[PDB]
């Protein structure tokens, strides 16, 4: 409502995939998550669902955004706004709209918003090796992933001005809470192929068998019955949050390159401190004095992204992302020049 001009225009084409998140970031002065959050939450009707006022939502968006680190190149409020944008975009897709229910839409949007809150610009392994208080607290197991959700619920429920969950039913909140916790914990690296295997085997292969057999009215209910089961809806939520979290290789070229530099700069900054303090180098290839970012991005896309978005694309149909993925992959190849 009370929105300045440049920032209002910066959120013009926000249903579209080609959306300039950095123009929002620049216009908003490192506060894009509250501005993009209010519009997305209003579009998805989330406070109507949660029974909150706008004032509670504004206070909730500011306090969690405040706890994102400006110092971090990549892991800041603009990343989680970018992930919020990707999440909302996937929810808008026809497959996801008719598969998932209204409570999942709210879980995903909240989960995305908080998914890297108070990220220290460092990996879990670093925090275990460096002897961090979170590694002791979370027992070297999902250290950041547990911390993000835990802090996010510490900040939300601990103050009445921030508590967006206060006017809900107790049983509905527990269902929504478990949905958020599951999707925030689903973002960890170590369980990548665990979650991707499940998605191809549980959803795509059975769905391919159904389309292979035919496409009758009765067969359509069996496809709906299979996917809409609570077990498979969780599997889709995990694949959605994971794809949103690493959607930057599938962006318009200018955004892809910016995102690649930011995360590259983080990993170099960690590598400097690993060398400096006298720690074991968990990420040796990501050094500022030896890493080819164009080669690393090719390897990143090959090892994780391509198979993941292949499964996710088959399900949702994301031609623009795949068309952008191929274009960026060819650009990163093109920087050989000798
Ligand atoms: C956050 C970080 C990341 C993502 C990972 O993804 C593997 C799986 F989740 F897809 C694994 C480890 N770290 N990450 C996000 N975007 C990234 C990108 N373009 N390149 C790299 Cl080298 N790491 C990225
Ligand atoms: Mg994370
Ligand atoms: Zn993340």
């Amino acid at each position: 409502d009370d929105v300045p001009p440049r920032i209002a225009r910066a959120m013009e084409n926000e249903e579209y995939w080609d959306f300039d998140i950095f123009e929002l970031e620049a216009a908003t002065h490192n506060r894009p998550l509250i501005y993009l959050g209010l519009k997305m939450f209003a579009r998805f009707g989330i406070c109507e669902f949660l029974h909150c006022s706008e004032s509670t939502l504004r206070s909730w968006l500011q306090i969690i955004e405040a706890n994102y680190h400006s110092s971090n190149p990549y892991h800041n409020s603009t990343h989680s706004a970018d992930v919020l944008h990707a999440t909302a975009y996937f929810l808008s897709k026809e497959r996801i709209k008719e598969t998932l229910d209204p409570i999942d839409e709210v879980a995903a949007l909240i989960a995305a918003t908080i998914h890297d809150v108070d990220h220290p610009g460092r990996t879990n392994s670093f925090l275990c090796n460096a002897g961090s208080e979170l590694a002791i607290l979370y027992n070297d197991t999902a250290v950041l992933e547990s911390h993000h959700a835990a802090l996010a619920f510490q900040l939300t429920t601990g103050d009445d001005k921030c508590n967006i969950f206060k006017n809900m039913e107790r049983n509905d909140y527990r269902t929504l809470r478990q949905g958020i916790i599951d999707m925030v914990l689903a973002t960890e690296m170590t369980k990548h192929f665990e979650h991707v295997n499940k998605f191809v085997n549980s959803i795509n292969k059975p769905l391919a068998t159904l389309e292979e057999n035919g496409e009758t009215d009765k067969n359509q209910e069996v496809i709906n019955t299979m996917l809409r089961t609570p077990e498979n809806r969780t599997l889709i939520k995990r694949m959605l949050i994971k794809c949103a979290d690493v959607s930057n290789p599938c962006r318009p070229l200018q955004y892809c390159i910016e995102w690649a530099a930011r995360i590259s700069e983080e990993y170099f900054s960690q590598t400097d401190e690993e060398k400096q303090q006298g720690l074991p180098v968990v990420m040796p290839v990501f050094d500022r004095n030896t890493c080819s970012i164009p080669k690393s991005q090719i390897s990143f896309i090959d090892y994780f992204i391509t198979d993941m978005f292949d499964a996710w694309d088959a399900f949702v149909d994301l031609p623009d992302l795949m068309q952008h993925l191929d274009n960026n992959f060819k650009y990163w190849k093109g920087l050989d020049e000798m």
